[PDB]
């Protein structure tokens, strides 16, 4: 089943989840390593053979920004480096930022 524009991904990888951002027509946004930079790739590309789901686990609780502002931020982000380490609490924060804002 398709995911939503705005939609937080939580992908199933070996021993550790990673992080996106669906931000419609098959691409997310997500902290990848080409030392890590924001990048807008395909979710089929992304996921990989991996098992994966949607998880806008801070839903009911939180509330989600217009699905408008989630894409422009998402997108105006990609292209920008993070010096910082990529682990599952800050691929998680990186994203609940975008979706939930600050």
């Amino acid at each position: 089943p398709e995911p939503k524009p705005g939609d937080l991904i939580e992908i199933f990888r070996p021993f550790y989840r990673h992080w996106a951002i669906y931000v419609g027509d098959g691409y997310v946004v997500h902290l990848a390593p080409p030392k890590a930079i924001v990048k807008k790739e395909l979710l089929y590309d992304v996921a990989g053979s991996d098992k994966y789901q949607v998880n806008n686990k801070h839903d009911d609780k939180y509330s989600p920004l217009p699905c408008s502002k989630i894409i422009q931020r998402a997108e105006e982000l990609v292209g920008q480096e993070v010096l910082y380490k990529l682990t599952s609490e800050n691929c998680e924060h990186f994203v609940n930022e975008l979706r939930y804002g600050v």
